[PDB]
């Protein structure tokens, strides 16, 4: 009358629906696949990333969205300004970088 | 004996503590939030960062 009575997943009647998929399941690729829903964390938990899914995960990772910008390389002239007070923070020179400094910033970049 | 056999995931007596978690989990997020415990690195899994878990 046999030795072990070798029971299926189907039979542990209070295992969840992930639960099964995961018991049944053979690599941690296929782990991964179960547990991870958002296909842009699944693909950077899988180190396979496309350009889409790094933007994605940029959106999720960071708040601005100047540096969003600079992050993908494509900035606009607003975002260039966001941009350059976060790097510089004399007004004369802020002036300067935007390409048309005004009247008084040029009289104080000529002083400096 | 009527053979089918029905053994629920306590009746495994050398499954670990976190393997008969994931068999009675029934659905991916469920067995992601058992597999991650880093809580930054579990939401860009998910899909979904705070500014936070982006600076982390």
């Amino acid at each position: 009358r046999s030795k072990e009575i070798s029971i299926e997943v189907e039979d542990i009647k209070d295992a969840g629906d992930t639960g099964k998929r995961l018991l049944k399941i053979n690599t941690p690729s296929g782990a991964r696949n179960i547990i991870i829903e958002n296909e842009d964390a699944k693909a950077l938990i899988n180190g396979e990333t496309t350009n889409t899914n790094k933007k994605n995960l940029q959106d999720l990772l960071f708040s601005d969205g100047n540096v969003k910008a600079f992050l993908q390389a494509t900035t606009t002239d607003e975002n260039k300004t966001a941009l350059q007070q976060l790097l510089v923070s004399n007004a004369d020179v802020l002036g300067l970088l935007s390409g048309n400094p005004t009247s008084d910033n040029k009289i104080n970049l000529r002083t400096m």
